[PDB]
């Protein structure tokens, strides 16, 4: 409702052009593998993605990833992107090379990429943000909090017309990457796969030891002995019984997290979006490996 933002095709572009920029990206994720003590750049890419997305209004369409807005200093500065430039260098060069590509279809597809190449589920993927100026960038305050609870994150995720299902697939991305102390003030991976993207955080949250602990920040988090941690907000998703329920079905069922994720996760990269009757379909790219390259 309201603002509209109609998808328009990069002129001329079609399934070919993006994969060879989705290659590009696929190949970087190679070639830089001593980011972040050999992480790699694969999970701050999907993070990214998700808060340059985040940010949506239902209610107005503000903010969304039509606008690529975290170009804007507004944005880049959010307390709540803290770290996200180390994607947002990644891309530089493969915005360079493809300057046809809009800012909003880079982050997403950025995300998307990361999410494939890391062995996660296909994201069908939609072409034609348009980057918008400086003034339509959302002031920042619109991500979520970690030190709160289920009610909170339920509450939360509304805005994004999430619901539980959505809400808990969604999560299942803290499998990937860690948390920073200087970059958010919590401290620790989530599991030991943290650049493949499996269904990992479901299985840690149900079966590791968890102890409530402070972080050096004076912050407090779920660490095991395992060397794994859950934030406040992760750890919400085992204390309500709603959210508990779905935590334990994508436990169980590694198909079904990943369908449920792809949904979900495309669904956050369009939300905001009107796509034109006669827009192309949604893309599905190669995976690297699939291309024999
Ligand atoms: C209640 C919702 C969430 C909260 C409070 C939240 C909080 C966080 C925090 C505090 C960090 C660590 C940032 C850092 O210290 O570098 C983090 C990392 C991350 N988050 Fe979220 N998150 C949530 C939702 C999501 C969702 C929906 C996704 C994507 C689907 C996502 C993907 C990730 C990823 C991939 C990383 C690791 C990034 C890294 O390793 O550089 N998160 N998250």
């Amino acid at each position: 409702k309201t603002l509209v933002h109609v998808a328009s095709v990069e002129k001329g572009r079609s399934y070919e052009d993006f994969q060879k920029v989705y290659n590009a990206i696929a190949l970087k994720l190679r070639e830089d593998d001593e980011y972040d003590n050999y992480i790699g750049y694969g999970p701050v890419l999907v993070r990214l993605a998700w808060h340059t997305s985040g940010t949506w209004d239902k209610h107005d369409n503000t903010g969304g990833s039509y606008g690529g807005t975290y170009r804007f200093k507004k944005e880049f500065n959010d307390p709540s992107n803290a770290g996200l430039q180390n994607g947002f260098k990644f891309l530089e060069p493969i915005h360079k090379e493809f300057p046809w590509i809009s800012s909003g279809d880079l982050f997403s597809l950025g995300g998307v990429t990361a999410v494939q190449e890391m062995q996660g589920p296909k994201i069908p993927w939609r072409c034609g943000r348009v980057d918008t100026p400086e003034d339509t960038t959302p002031d920042n305050g619109r991500l979520p909090d970690a030190d709160k609870d289920a009610d909170y994150v339920r509450t939360f995720f509304q805005r994004l017309n999430m619901n539980d299902r959505e809400v808990v697939a969604l999560m299942g991305a803290h499998a990937l990457g860690k948390t920073h102390l200087k970059n958010s003030g919590y401290e620790g991976p989530w599991g030991a796969a943290n650049n493949v993207f499996t269904n990992e955080f479901y299985l840690n949250l149900l079966n590791e030891n968890w102890k409530l602990e402070k972080n050096d920040a004076n912050n407090e988090q779920w660490d095991s002995k395992s060397g794994y941690m859950m934030l406040p907000t992760d750890y919400s998703l085992i204390q309500d019984p709603k959210y508990l329920s779905i935590v334990k079905e994508y436990a169980n069922d590694q198909d079904k997290f990943f369908k449920d994720f792809s949904k979900a996760f495309e669904k956050l990269l369009e939300n905001g979006i009107t796509f034109p009757k006669d827009a192309p379909s949604p893309f599905i790219f190669k995976t690297l490996e699939e291309q024999g390259l």
